[PDB]
């Protein structure tokens, strides 16, 4: 009735079994009751006090853990390492020779028995593969009609009209790379095309990635995971977009290059780029075939000014009754007039708006203005400061609403705030302003005035 | 009788029990007096010299203890990390399978048997970095009304008018960052505004953190516990304020952005920074949604120096009757004239007050007075030193009161000991001086004379 | 009967041998059935209840594994280092004493037995060199009539007619240099010739090397891997073709020169290199055996433009319903006539088509036109932008069929995206 | 008759107890003569080949030591932590359940049977905290008047005039740090200021400490004990001085910072630091609030060196008969003349006075003299060696006194005993 | 007559002795020749298959080396530390309980029986 | 024929040899043919079921290599440091007790038997 246990290590044609038990690898004459085939390399076996097996059973469920490094060329042996970087070679259990082995996983081993019994799974859930539901639509974007229609043609049409591309044998673009001065709104349309796709379903899926998010193991882990998740979410027949913001994190590139060249195995996914620096990106990405379509986003002009302001300056916000009486209580007409006035003033070439003095290679001097270095984020800050001044005035004085003078003060103030604040210069802006004359620059200063690093 | 002791692993239909005993596994037969199902999995049991179970008792209460990492799929196995990162998989205990299992706990185990027995409770002391009564008030800072109003706009206004922002659809900024040369008042403005808003409850918190102690239970876990405490205290509905003094500890920056974006949903939490250096801060922090307003604290000018002197030389200190007779019983005007005299000598552009000579790369030179290298801490260090000189004058003469000559000597002294101290300097000083002159600096000379590195 | 196992130490002439078992070393006799000399030093053996060796077996295949630090001068012992900085002197197995012993190997060791068993080597398996199949032959190559047959003579002919070259005793040009403006089919002709050789074994090793791939130790080990792989690939005698891309980044030079000189002596190796910037090409790479044929690829003329446009404008694409009546259902005639019209539009020397004005030292403002600055990539941009405009048109009107006016508008839209010369200014 | 040994585990009502023996746990019935109540959980017991408890015994006095981490709610188990952080849960011996068990204590435990056996007192002589009455006055210190006045202002003026500082709202400093070249009277200035403040009481303490003593039981315990003793000795209101000579050895630092920040509330405490390397000190210590006042003591100049030589040579100097005639035998002026001539000689820019050479990184070579490498300790050494060599000479000749060349010989031997690219001594 | 070895731990006046051998400490009878005073505390002793101490010799001279931490108040047991930071309380040899014992010394120890032998000199 | 192995530590005038075997230390009688004076110390020797020394074998050639720290003045004791900073005193070898050894050399020792065997040359 009492009985010990052992683990099989080898078998012979003579129906004799090698068993590890009592810390010793003995050879045993198996009982004729059981067969010679159901015995498994790594199978626990009962033993009698006469030291003879009477049963072949299950596999060990508890023991030392290790990480698999290599499967030996023979195929029956695995080279693994332990807790304190102790490394050993073991054999494999029959279940190991319910998923197949992937070198780099974890195994359950008994070092004294020298046998691995089970691939033990360790899983960590990553939030990067989690999709994102975009929030802002094209009604929140202004002064980008040409570029928004370009992105419409280059992104939403292939998903909506795959069959038209098929019958015309036109390969849809695979990589779109936006570029523009910082604060123009690249991210806005980049994450609003996903809303456009979601609304254009007569199930869109977006997955955002940030450079600082993937600038920290190392970063190359998540690229394969996100690409595979996109491949899975695309093979089901649904549109999907992977978005890479701030390509400046890239120049590692070659793995991404290989993956994007393999992306041609898929036909309903586009990687969308975005950057403030065209130069700093690795040009191999920009080579046609991987990232083909380029779209420039421009600093808003005078026309785009009132258009983008109207987006922030809705009729919802309170306005002082004097302004309403100025146009007989017509909110639309009065707000249109005031936004026209403020965009004219901010785009006017008054002495306050004087920003930059250029020192060309031939010494040509021009007094530039903030109206030439404007951006969307500047408009956001301006309207925010206008609202803050208006609410302070309402609190202190009592009358509610908004007035033009608030914006007039905010616009003249905010230039000083952003003067010391960074992103006030860009090499592309210098190149664009110098293209008219064709002369380099070595001296830059503002016009309150501060120097610039050139 | 001489009886052994083992631990049960699992039962069997044949009324046979697997038991770990003598350091190895065996299979035995229980007594007919006991029921096999009555045995509990992973329970101690006694034996007889005939190797037969007679009865079983409670679970072993001592032995090894490991750290719970995860619970396996079927629930009868757990994966636990050892003392020296010695990971092993073990079975569970029947009482362990109300007070359920939670990953991250500890388990009483025996390595050889591989059977957990208990989950001991452990306690951790709270970090005690909590609210402090804000001692400094607005009336204790001089010559910063611009920054006073800026911080009040950014922090004080929102909670007083929570619904007013929703009236104008203004998203309140959360990250308010301070900076400026050392010894200017940044550490005090945060406490002052906390005191103001607390007094504005006619029921508010504050969480000071300094740079050193977060270089010293793990730093990431420390920040995590600070942030969860802040969020759960803000959940009460009252406004709360967080304050990372000396963000030069932050550049493991990554996690911090994650918690800031998490608390972005919260409506009553603020992140407030402080630093003498803007460069060493991680630029990823300086983006909208994260730290928004880059309020700059500047070395006080002549008027602000007069104010901050007036914040110390109050009319409630012993004033010498000699100068008092010059003003006929009015201590206020006497100490006022004291203040103008001392500030005039302090900011005087005389040869004594020459501090630095700035030699630029072009070769030009610029003599610098202490007025441009002043600070807010030096005013403390000179007023208190003058008071100490008054004490020693009283000791050596017996005449009480304070005289102008004390501060007159104190100014030249404070310049004397700090002649070897570049603590008044900051990279922004060189940058702004080069911008003002238009030439990059190459050499530094003070007027003893020293050449601090360029 | 039940029995254990032991590990041999060293034999003795008295029908006995030292053997380690049960955690200690004994001296045991062996059965007369076996010969002690036949037993290998370190061969695992079986025992008995009487504690006597019965027969041999196989060497233990599992245990600890250690980095062989060095081999002792005795020729049968060696010092190895364990995982925990432990250093042990151990014996050596008979198979270990023909892949010789070198420092840094990984050896199988049992600490109790103190015996090395087997040198498990690391498997440095990499795919920095791979075989890739061609995509399209010259059948889709447009406007390169005279640029393909000489390539066929250069590389395709020598393998098929080796006897003629043996009679001539003439070495085929192992390298042909390709250069010109970007987007002129430099890779396309290489792919075409690779496909043609892949259709002429009625068995083709093609290797592609990229400049970024070279930029991936330093470049020496990489390029050595590619060149040696080419060596064993050409060893079999199967025709081998190698390609190199945009060598402007290259020319280190001497190591590449030595490698290509070494591979020059090989018989059936052919390598073709192409690069855009001919001017910055080092003449040293042009030495005999290397690339000696320099073929200039230039911007297409009217007929080459016709051919290349017809290559992408196959009759399998829809044609405007209204314009079908003009050609009476002849879709091919409509397509070719419209291609003629569009090619004339690009090649029209009108104010619209002006590209660049350059003032030389002689005061001439030579007006450049897109007909002088056309390329295959530019043509592809033309055709696919026109096709996208046609898709938008049919979407907004519901009438299928590619219309010429869409191509005409594409022509104007597409051109806003891309004596010694002294002044340059685009028009 | 031979008998083994085991460890008791628990007790049972049926004349049976569990025993750990030979590495395994068993259940055994004790001999009837012994009583179960007598046996204590964890008491070593005597076994036999019959496997029966025959009589009780002592408790184990060997094994491993593990630091207690927590005491469980069961009142019989304490989660202990091993040598290399191998925590275990063990029973507690009855003598451990008078003195009480506390977190952080050291216990004697056996990993084999998991039973704690006793606590271990980890103590020391604790004589480092023994305050020393100062024995050096300001008169023994010379050439440091600039430092004398300011250290006087820093230290005793707040103590003697706490109220006077009070009506001026001036918060007195807490930390005073001293720094300079080695052997510059730092310990002397500390002892002297202690003596001065001791005289100005009409029960102070000078807890003089040395650095390398702290590296030796654990440093944290010493730095805590000294400061609790300072707190209890300052609770009376008498002035207390806490002095850490050679502070450079430290940089634990965070414990010291937290402790001084906590204890600054007490108004009659002053900390004094001395070191040879300002840079090697952790910056947080020098932050205002902790170390308010900083003082530099530099190498003496010619006047200060003359003062020091006057300190070591009073009017009681035995002089040679040769020197008696020239100065009319007036020692009060003869010693002054000798000091003047020696300070003129040693400070002279002789090639024999070269000590170090400096090669600036901009191609400039400059040589340093003896004067920039003169310290009070070096003056002490040269004066003492001149005196002993004068004694040797007058014993080997017969005519007693002191001669000028003796110290000139003493000068050379003791002295013999932009960026910079290369340095050399000469 | 084969014979093993053991190490003394404590003595008893009942003609019996406490000796650690074969990885276990046990009480054994004593041969008539030896005496409690004759046997030396913490000394190697010859054993027998009959499990009885017969001959006590000189102290064994090789083993581990542990740097002494401190000497506990009782004076019979001292705290020493090991190479891997382990610390153990061990009994002292009679020569260690003349050249005095001070903290900071290296002692020859046999941690199996927790007995220190002598203060090894260092160069 | 089935015979064991042991290592010879010390000799006795009583014509009995100290030997370590089976994870312990015992002293045993030798075969009458061999003589203790002829029996040089240190050589591993063959045993029997009767636990009697039968023949004097050769030296050890496989063990643990460790850098010597110091040779003690008495000459038969050597302090040596192992892999994990462990420091222990061991005996010496017949060749070691004529080639010249230096501190810091690599000596082949076996920890339990505490006997050094030979200095392995370095590269
Ligand atoms: N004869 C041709 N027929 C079709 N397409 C061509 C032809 N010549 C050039 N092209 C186009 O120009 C591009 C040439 O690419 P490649 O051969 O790699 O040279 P490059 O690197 O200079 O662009 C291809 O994308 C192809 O579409
Ligand atoms: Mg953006
Ligand atoms: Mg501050
Ligand atoms: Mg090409």
């Amino acid at each position: 009735p009492p009985s010990g246990y052992g683990v099989l290590l080898a078998t012979h044609d003579d129906d004799t079994v090698d068993v590890f038990t009592s810390g010793r690898k003995m050879r045993l004459t198996c009982s004729p009751n059981i067969d010679a085939a159901s015995l498994k390399k790594g199978q626990t076996v009962r033993l009698n006090e006469a030291l003879t097996v009477v049963e072949a059973g299950t596999f060990e469920a508890v023991g030392e853990i290790s990480t698999l490094r290599e499967i030996l060329a023979d195929g029956h042996r695995a080279l693994v390492v332990g807790h304190a970087d102790e490394e050993r070679v073991v054999w494999l259990a029959d279940p190991l020779i319910p998923r197949k082995l992937r070198p780099g996983d974890s195994l359950l081993v008994d070092t004294k028995a020298g046998y691995a019994f089970e691939r033990i799974p360790k899983a960590e859930v990553e939030d990067l593969v989690l999709e994102e539901v975009p929030d802002v639509s094209y009604a929140d974007i202004g002064g980008l009609s040409r570029q928004i229609e370009q992105i419409r043609d280059a992104v939403e049409l292939p998903f909506l009209h795959k069959e038209l591309y098929r019958e015309y044998s036109l390969r849809p673009p695979k990589g779109v790379l936006l570029y523009g001065p910082p604060g123009c709104g690249k991210t806005l349309i980049a994450k609003a095309v996903a809303n456009s796709l979601a609304k254009k379903m007569a199930k869109s899926y977006f997955l955002n990635i940030k450079g600082p998010e993937l600038l920290n193991g190392e970063t190359e882990r998540h690229i394969r995971l996100i690409f595979q998740r996109a491949r899975e979410k695309a093979s089901e027949g649904t549109p999907v977009i992977v978005f890479f913001d701030e390509m400046d994190s890239i120049f590692v590139v070659p793995q991404l290059l290989s993956e994007i060249d393999g992306v041609e195995g898929l036909e309903n996914v586009i990687v969308i780029g975005a950057s403030n620096r065209e130069d700093m990106i690795d040009p191999a990405i920009l080579r046609p075939g991987r990232l083909d379509v380029k779209i420039k986003i421009e600093r808003p002009d005078a026309e785009a000014a009132q258009d983008i302001y109207s987006k922030y300056l809705t009729e919802f916000l309170p306005v002082h009754a004097d302004d309403l009486a100025e146009f007989d209580g017509d909110r639309s007409a009065c707000i249109k007039a005031m936004i026209e006035k403020v965009v004219d003033r901010m785009y006017a070439e008054i002495d306050d708006n004087r920003f930059l003095e250029v020192t060309y290679a031939n010494g040509d001097k021009e007094v530039m203005y903030f109206k030439d270095f404007n951006s969307g984020a500047m408009i956001q800050n301006v309207v925010d400061r206008a609202k803050k001044n208006a609410i302070k005035s309402v609190l202190e004085t009592g009358q509610p609403g908004l007035r033009i003078q608030h914006l007039l003060d905010s616009i003249v103030d905010e230039f000083a705030e952003n003067e010391d604040l960074p992103n006030t210069t860009n090499p592309d802006d210098w190149a664009r302003i110098s293209g008219k004359k064709g002369e380099r620059i070595v001296y830059i200063r503002t016009l309150a005035s501060r120097a610039i690093d050139t």
